């Protein structure tokens, strides 16, 4: 496929200059599929997201990961156990509720910036449910916060009786445990990008928040209508900071390495039923 | 014209049964140009309505009011002088901030009920600006407020340096004095009507307001997009609580007929000075 063949060379020839070593503080692109680690500068992540976008609209194998580090914009990871099979209604409603109240804790970290700012949030939903497991990110990509105030926020979340209620009516059984306590430190995939055994989740619904210091009761939420219009990989990205849609508002602050020839006796290495070894250890 | 036929049928031979004497208080309806006055039960003004609505799509000569009386939507009557002859650009930030205000002085007023409502605000505005001279109402038809309630409103929102701010930033050089006190007591045009000096006010722009008591803070005014879909001499009625769209809220308790003729004549006969006339007479 040409957009592959065009993001192979873009890394082989021109990336390559920025490879991290294993366990780099700089690191903040991680693909997983060739287990290479950079630390792009802002121009090459913007050149890096024009690829990957090409890549997502055609529905390319993508495992990249953004490191989130010590100040970047929020992630969200939520797994839902349903009541059912059936992917939850999810409608603007819900979604517009759960934004509200993500921002009243945001709000109560005391760490926003005075005056008016934009802040848009994004919900990108699990294609499927599988056995009842279900999931949804929900990304404050140009929030820019310090990890300690999203552990603090992701802390809050969790106890919001509000939620919990959003989603039990939504058929979810696991409503006090099922955001990720650690969404805060996780590195977090790339819009299109998944785990190899997974699909990647799918943008539903973007919200733009503005919030006024002078004016504080006034919390205007409304669905974003142009979506398709921008580079979503770039936009969604929570370390990036030259989107055109997410404007950045600045708060208060594995080495067995196979490569895809010696894993197959790892693959029959499982099978032995070679628990109790007298003999045979 | 066919659809002025339509409502001159329905006035004669069906609705004539409800007209009332001059200065009752039934009144609701008040059609100046023919001179009636009536009491329409809420079926019949839903049909008077619906004939309203359709000389309004065709640019009809209309001058209805509706009667305010003591519990009925709000109503914002704005007399601008501008800076110049240009239309302000009243764009939706402006009047959004507006709304969220306006609903400031609601709240203040404590009569709004507990619970989850959507209220709607609609902007009609004076179609040019007539020697700097510019108009605007605000209309809330859904919140049935007390005659006390609103006077009390208004006489807050003369005061709101907020208002005043974004009235001044329009180029409006009265923004102390430009909302009419009377605004709560004076009949109301019906949507497409005016006095037979003037032109209709133009629907630009109408946005949704969710209040939530257990949530005060969170106050959404999401615009409304789809306003073409629905009966609008209807929805922005102040009096109707039959409307689709807006759904009522319930808070706490001479004769011209010129054709173009004979303004000539008075275009010609003010500019002597012969007001008074010992030998003219």
């Amino acid at each position: 496929l040409a957009e592959v063949q065009a993001l192979e060379t873009l890394l082989t020839r021109e990336l390559s200059v920025f490879l991290t070593e294993p366990g780099s503080k700089k690191t903040n692109i991680i693909n997983r599929i060739t287990g290479k680690t950079y630390a792009l500068p802002s121009t090459e992540l913007l050149r890096l997201y024009e690829h990957l976008e090409q890549c997502r609209k055609q529905g390319a194998l993508m495992y990249f990961l953004e490191r989130q580090g010590t100040y970047s914009g929020l992630m969200l990871d939520y797994d839902l156990k349903l009541n059912t099979n059936a992917v939850p209604p999810l409608e603007p409603p819900a979604l517009s509720r759960l934004c509200h109240r993500i921002f009243v804790h945001i709000k109560n970290s005391s760490v926003l910036p005075e005056g008016s700012h934009k802040i848009h949030f994004f919900f990108t939903l699990k294609p499927e449910v599988v056995q009842g497991k279900y999931g949804f990110h929900v990304l404050i990509p140009g929030l820019k916060l310090a990890a300690s105030t999203k552990k603090s926020i992701i802390g809050s979340l969790q106890h919001d009786a509000t939620v919990q209620k959003i989603l039990h009516e939504q058929g979810v059984t696991n409503p006090e445990s099922c955001l990720d306590p650690h969404s805060a430190s996780v590195p977090s995939l790339l819009y299109g990008s998944s785990k190899l055994n997974h699909k990647p989740y799918q943008l539903k619904t973007g919200f733009e928040l503005v919030f006024d210091s002078s004016d504080p009761d006034y919390i205007p939420i409304h669905q974003i209508k142009n979506l398709e219009s921008y580079n979503l990989v770039s936009e969604l990205s929570l370390t990036n900071e030259q989107g055109s849609l997410v404007r950045p508002v600045y708060c208060a602050a594995m080495l067995h390495d196979p490569e895809a020839r010696y894993l197959h006796k790892i693959l029959n290495l499982l099978p032995p039923e070679y628990y109790v070894e007298y003999p045979l250890w």
